[PDB]
């Protein structure tokens, strides 16, 4: 295909982020690189606007799956590539289990050789005291598997999954995620059979840095076929 070709070494990776939940604005930056050869990613977010106003964990998912190691016997069904390098929009709705949701939309593709995320959040029906505004969550992350779905419709796919945010109480938040991917260009992409995808993430901080950020580390493999 198209993008394959894009992504056979590291990428530098530019993120952008627009948001609102519940009125508080904000605005966050994060660079750094992907090597799809191994499905890594390792980047570094920065809030821009002071102090984020929900947790970091909560926006993990909404901050590039084009970077997803495709075993040799499935590339064909790896539609992010495909979608290169003009780009894919993706569309979410997350909602949180007993409190408010995210509506997020967002641009990736590439801009000369870097690949860019540009996202626009809107929150709502957020509990000043739950455990995102309350900010309950740890800062750590659990291993998920994401589901693909074609959609012949739209000429792109459908992706859905749950994500589990550990509570300091040791408890459970859940966030549901919806999803939909269409492409930019009027090129052709590779629309898949079912699929997933199975992820790891760790969360760190950079100990010299004053400002609020988060840095992170991720692996991610297409598995099921």
């Amino acid at each position: 295909s198209k993008g394959e070709e894009l992504f056979t070494g590291v990428v530098p990776i530019l993120v952008e982020l627009d948001g609102d939940v519940n009125g508080h604005k904000f605005s966050v930056s994060g660079e750094g690189e992907g090597d799809a050869t191994y499905g890594k990613l390792t980047l570094k977010f920065i809030c821009t606007t002071g102090k984020l106003p929900v947790p970091w964990p909560t926006l993990v998912t909404t901050f590039v799956q084009c970077f997803s190691r495709y075993p040799d016997h499935m590339k064909r069904h790896d539609f992010f590539k495909s979608a290169m390098p003009e780009g894919y929009v993706q569309e979410r709705t997350i909602f949180f289990k007993d409190d408010g949701n995210y509506k997020t939309r967002a641009e990736v593709k590439f801009e000369g050789d870097t690949l860019v995320n540009r996202i626009e959040l809107k929150g709502i029906d957020f509990k000043e005291d739950g455990n995102i505004l309350g900010h309950k969550l740890e800062y750590n992350y659990n291993s998920h598997n994401v589901y693909i779905m074609a959609d012949k419709q739209k000429n792109g796919i459908k992706v859905n999954f749950k994500i589990r945010h550990n509570i300091e109480d040791g408890s459970v938040q859940l966030a549901d995620h919806y999803q939909q991917n269409t492409p930019i260009g009027d090129g052709p992409v590779l629309l898949p059979d079912n699929h997933y995808l199975s992820t790891q993430s760790a969360l760190s901080k950079d100990p010299n840095e004053k400002r609020d950020h988060m840095v992170l580390l991720e692996f991610v493999t297409a598995a099921g076929i």
